[PDB]
DNA sequence: CATGACCTACTGACCTAG
DNA sequence: CTAGGTCAGTAGGTCATG
């Protein structure tokens, strides 16, 4: 009904601070539980839909913390 | 327990959006990696087990036929609407 | 060289404590 | 309602072997 803001996909409710689906937001949470550092290997600034977001998590990353997912 | 869809060898899971053994799987990935595949009969060789490496282009050729592509994918478990 | 068995490093549907 | 945890799941790296 909702889209995720990250990737568009199905959302499941406000998560750190933004409507994301189930994926994103158990993405991010293990994003901030280690202080990951993740590279993209292109333009750093991928395309982040449904089947595409697992293809850069550098960007996935960016995506969610440009639009304000904070833990 | 479930023959790959390609060379109906013992399948590891859905691998690009197709049930394959970890050999398609990891042939197909080389593949979009990259690339040439020629087929020196009449682009219809049958993959089966044994055979799968005597034509590459016939065997990339059934993988994409059955829908293998980075589209896809998915990851995690299945859901209850699939069940 | 390419192949593929094996392992790592994850992914996300589902559920409960709060 | 949503963090956080669970566990059934997979891409892709390795490298001895074909
Ligand atoms: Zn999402
Ligand atoms: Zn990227
Ligand atoms: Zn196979
Ligand atoms: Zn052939």
């Amino acid at each position: 009904v909702i889209p995720c803001k990250i990737c568009g996909d199905k959302s499941s409710g406000i998560h750190y601070g933004v409507i994301t689906c189930e994926g994103c937001k158990g993405f991010f949470r293990r994003s901030q539980q280690c202080n990951v550092a993740y590279s993209c290997t292109r333009q750093q600034n991928c395309p982040i839909d449904r089947t595409s977001r697992n293809r850069c998590q550098h960007c996935r990353l960016q995506k969610c913390l440009a639009l304000g997912m904070s833990r």
